[PDB]
């Protein structure tokens, strides 16, 4: 039974971070969940609704903590497996690449880079500018993993489902999971 | 009209270089095409065919041009934008480096060379430093870098939604109205 | 039983990869070989054959695969396959620079680019001398992205006898870097 | 005797290299030349040939051996045989790069790797206008690992008038740098 | 009519009077501005090598007095130099300093070889903050036959970077 | 007669530093040794001895001056015209200290002399795997003239014995010397 | 049974060691403890003995192999190398590859094997020069692990302060202690 | 009065030293002085000596206090200025490195660590491209570099007006007042 | 007979570049000198002359061509170029390529050519800046040699000390000289 840190940041692609904490928690680990105000929105913008929980079967639900995005008191803030942020916007990026830990969420992030454990990125920005391949470079020569959600057309995707999977799937093969979702 | 440079690289996603292709024809523009062997076999791959003009309507092939990777004698290798797309990091590796020594990659440094739209579709993950180096490097150098995500604000259904999508913001790079943008 | 990939660049010491894949092989392993064509000519130019295969005794040919140098189509070119592994023995100062620059343009490039995107074990064994500022630098570039740099050095004090035994205690230090036990470690 | 190697790659300028290995070869010396495949196609557009023996007086034949672009395995591959200068004449921004990252994956871009790492004179001809910054720093870092960078510049203040004095006296600064006596100097 | 800054940094002085004169053909105005160390010459004057109907439009200016493109041509390495430190303390350094503030074109012309490492660093300096770095290569390929023949296509090129129309552009 | 510093630093391999002193000697030059402490443990472990000079022939001893480590007031410690300096074998930590300029004894001064006074150094450097740390000192030394020849076995030549392997490098380090001794072989087809 | 490596620089806080190695032999595991002449110093300044193993139960001695600082060719030169206390002067050494004598040996040997290496560092002011030394071993894999106290634990006493440092650095090595705790 | 720490170095030039510590006992103040090993036998070479001391007038001699170099401990480690006169390459190289594991690399160290004035006195020639750096690498640090070079437009006849012109230089950097500055 | 080119800058000193030339010529040799508007003041200074010849053996004459700072001059193939004595506004122009006088000229020269160049820079102390740009130039194969005294010949006499700081340049010019002693 691991435990993971899913850090959801107000980026284009929120259907990811509900695929990748559902498959989580339906392999059996533990999931703290911390969502940005920006990423609210785009829960609301994206998926129809307000309540990030709403879209996790209920069974799930006493495997998943959330925490608010200030609480840089969270037990969280201080073992944990794996660290993922997706999806991840620029903004962010660049505070996790500064050190800015002056949030719950940027906090998670700076904590699995002190610490050595898996730091997985999913930035969502396009096109990249020259400041954020500098902090994407940055944070790669940190140790961070740099996983932008790039689609995967030899599985022949044929629904927009299909194409979030396999990139979910790409994030488990990252943590070392077996998980129907990897091709 | 206007004449537009796509280099087809061995990366995943040939759809794009397809839809990218095809529409820039349907709006009446001239597209000089190079294919890499490794993208012919993502082709056959991806796609289910050996040809890659079986993939465009016929009565836009006289609109078209297939150079072979070799030419780099070639005309084009001396004009609107150029478009690598998908683009290995292999092929952005030899174009951050200068590595002119075939058809497409001396394309891009010539529009490097010159200060023409020179767009990127790099499609690889995850990506180590050694690629963000050489991705940071064109940036810095002019390079639009783009690489081929997925929209999910225009809430997509199918697979082509997000290819189309994906099109639809090169064709807003290159300032080209069109059905495949929103 | 592990995977190995072992690339097999043109540089002097091809007499390296024979051991090496022969010892894998021996203690149960698979091995994926991918051979570039410099290294083809200098295996017969040292070892006086034109087949690798031929190299290895004959029981262990099932449990290695030759990969042609293009066929960067190949499955072990995906991160999606899971290698314990890969090595490039000997490694010429032309691979090195093409790895450290991202330049996987063939499969054997591709394959060690593919473990240093994936954080999977990258053993490098570059061979040449005098080493010129251009090659030290791509060497520091992929030492600090995770590469292992392993010159074949001598190691005089296990008092070497025969060429065969500086070759052995060589390959020895790989296989201790690859956490096997092996008698040809010391 | 002196031994010269003379690479020549795909740029414009091929007269350039025929006036340089003619020179040196009158003047006794032995020429190992390489003839990548771009610069055989740039030897017709520009002469008229495909032979570049052809542009050389068949009795200076004997001091020079030509050899393919693949042959890695080459003696002049190895930094053991002593050669007194390497000259890539005319020189494309593409070999440019391939020498400034040590991409020495054939024979051309293997003479000039062997030059920088055994300290003896590499002279390359860079032709390229204008320069961007991607090929100017490959030029800066060539010219700090000791490569002199000589571009293809007209010499004005000689005066002039056909289009072979031009040449001529370019070739004549490639000679005075390799501290040769030559008439085409001035 | 469009407006050039033309300057004449101290070999190949060819190059400039080629420019000047076909841009004035062309029916534009051109700025001249020569260095002291470029007017060292078999002429006098800089202004007897242009044909004299072209004179109106051509201005000289003294180097030491305190627009579509700007060409410095020859262009020595101390002009180099000075530009990509920011020296701006004559009047052709400080026309192409301006052209770099207000990202404008500057066509550098460099004629030095071998290069150093030094020089080198200064035009990739200069490089990256837009200046084009157009070093005077023979072009070959067209067969030129004549000194004039390679003179008159080098100038092409620089024809073609100002988006100009010319038949020295083959 | 050329006059050569050799200094012997603690890694293995001094079976290279004794086949080199001896063949300077013959071909009848002068060389100034240097042995560090680690060095003279090695020489022991490597070679069963503990005296340098039992591993050369005896003609050859008045040819041959000894340093002790210490002496940074020796006749070699000042840039007196020294042909060439070699360090073999070189260990890491004297690559190190080489690198930082950190000339506090005479084997590390005598490298700092051949830099400061544009002089041949040759580097022997013996040591796997190569951390970043160690590389970066490698790229130093080179981008200030230091030749770095690691002792890699040459291959093609078809070596039989531990000693062939030997000869070989050394070898290539009096070819980089631009001495004519037998010991030099080169490619051929 | 583990095998570790303790090296004992000659920075104040050597009691860190003596508690550091104490509890590493408690959990039945073998410690080799190299003290530089300058630890020995400070052994005598801060702990009124000249005696290294005067501080540790008797019971562990046979667990515990001191080396000499120029013993360059020892066996030694398996699980995890911590130099502690570590002076900036052997941050600088081993920042450098100065590996010239025991101490610096070891820590260079880890770095080169990619085995785990945790300097504690205790030095201020840091100086930019000392930072610098400090930023390369960290981009090379070394934990840099200053004695900072750990105030939320709310210590009385001085001892209290040195076991959680040493409990974090127990934390570090993935080793379970009472020493450690959890906030 | 003031206090002083005065190392000196193994390079060649000691006599300085001699003339600074005492100029400075002349003046009053109280000078901390480590002597290297190798500065020790530049004493010998350069000065016919083997005794420091021996070069300073005796009734200066309860200013001054030799520190022995292994002797880390000590109070040297409220000072005034830490002078290093003659700086060989070598402690320059280590004081650049921050390889603080003798006295007097040491007292440059807390010089430098604390912001308190550090003068440097190297003497070599040529100086190498690696020498440069380290001395660059210590002006970045506050430490302020003053090779011994003579001051030639005060037309000086013999070898000691050379000297006593040099340590004037260095007394004018402490902001002292001295007959050694003209 | 070998060909020198001596630039002569304006900085304190300029009785080595009398020395140096005056030795250059007596070996037999012929010497290009150039000096700088601001070194014919300190000429006067420090050696009581208007003449730079004046202070030349009239014999010596006929081997020496002097040159005007401003003059397309032939100096712009030399055995060596040395810039003595070199102020910190010539090492500067000479880094940033600013060759715009003969002086500036003939040092760029022969760092293009790759031929010896000798700086002698004379400023004490040396600033951030200045050491930057001393630095550039070792790295661009200029030889950096400060007039170091050498008290190892115990000098007695000014002169003693500068004929000895010109004997190394002329060892560096690997000149066999009678004012070179060796250690
Ligand atoms: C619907 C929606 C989609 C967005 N998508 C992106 C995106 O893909 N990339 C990005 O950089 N910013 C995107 N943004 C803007 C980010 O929210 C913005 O940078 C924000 O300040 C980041 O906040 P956070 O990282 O703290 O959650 C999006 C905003 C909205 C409302
Ligand atoms: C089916 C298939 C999919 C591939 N997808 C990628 C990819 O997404 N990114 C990448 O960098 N390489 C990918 N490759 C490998 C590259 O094609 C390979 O590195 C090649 O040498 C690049 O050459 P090119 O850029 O000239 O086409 C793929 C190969 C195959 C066969
Ligand atoms: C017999 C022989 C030995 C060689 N040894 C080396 C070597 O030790 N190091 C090296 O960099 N190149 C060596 N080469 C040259 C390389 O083969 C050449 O650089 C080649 O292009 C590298 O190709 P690869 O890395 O793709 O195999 C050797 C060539 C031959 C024929
Ligand atoms: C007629 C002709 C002239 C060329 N001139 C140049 C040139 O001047 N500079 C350049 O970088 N490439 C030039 N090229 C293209 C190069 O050959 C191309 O970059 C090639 O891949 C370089 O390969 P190579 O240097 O190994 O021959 C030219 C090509 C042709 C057909
Ligand atoms: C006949 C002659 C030809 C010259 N050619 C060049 C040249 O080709 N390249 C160069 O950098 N300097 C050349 N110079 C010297 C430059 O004029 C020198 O760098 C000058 O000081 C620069 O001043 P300016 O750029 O302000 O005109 C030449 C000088 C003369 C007399
Ligand atoms: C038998 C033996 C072999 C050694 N081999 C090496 C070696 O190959 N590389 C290395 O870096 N250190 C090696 N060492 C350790 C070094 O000698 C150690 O770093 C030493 O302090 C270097 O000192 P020196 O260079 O001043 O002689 C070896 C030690 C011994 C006892
Ligand atoms: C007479 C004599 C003069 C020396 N002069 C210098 C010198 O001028 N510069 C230098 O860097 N080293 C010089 N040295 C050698 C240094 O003492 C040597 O590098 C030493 O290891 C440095 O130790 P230290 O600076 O800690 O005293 C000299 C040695 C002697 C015997
Ligand atoms: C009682 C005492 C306490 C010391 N504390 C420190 C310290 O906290 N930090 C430090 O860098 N040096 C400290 N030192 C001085 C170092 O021992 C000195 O820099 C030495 O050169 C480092 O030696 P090492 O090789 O054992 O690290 C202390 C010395 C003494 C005597
Ligand atoms: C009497 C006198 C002595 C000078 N001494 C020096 C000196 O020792 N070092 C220095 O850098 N500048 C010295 N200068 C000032 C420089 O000459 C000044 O920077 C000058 O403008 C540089 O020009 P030049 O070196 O090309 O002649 C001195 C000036 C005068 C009047």
């Amino acid at each position: 039974m691991k435990r993971y840190v899913v850090g959801i940041s107000g980026a284009s692609g929120i259907v990811l971070a509900v695929t990748l904490v559902s498959e989580l928690a339906r392999l059996g680990h533990h999931i703290d969940v911390i969502i940005s105000p920006s990423a609210q929105k785009t829960l609301y913008y994206e998926l129809d609704t307000k309540s990030f929980l709403s879209t996790i079967p209920q069974n799930f639900h006493n495997q998943i903590v959330l925490h608010h995005i200030s609480s840089i008191e969270s037990s969280v803030s201080s073992t944990i497996d794996a660290t993922i942020i997706v999806p991840c916007s620029v903004a962010t990026v660049a505070a996790i690449s500064c050190g800015l830990a002056d949030n719950l969420l940027r906090r998670v992030a700076d904590v699995a880079l002190k610490e050595k454990r898996p730091l997985i990125l999913v930035p969502r920005e396009a096109p990249l500018s020259a400041i954020h391949l500098e902090n994407l470079l940055k944070l790669a020569q940190n140790g961070a993993v740099i996983l932008p959600p790039m689609p995967i057309w030899y599985f022949k995707p044929q629904t927009a489902e299909d194409i979030a999977n396999d990139i979910v799937g790409k994030i488990l093969a990252i943590l070392q999971l077996d998980s129907p979702l990897i091709k």
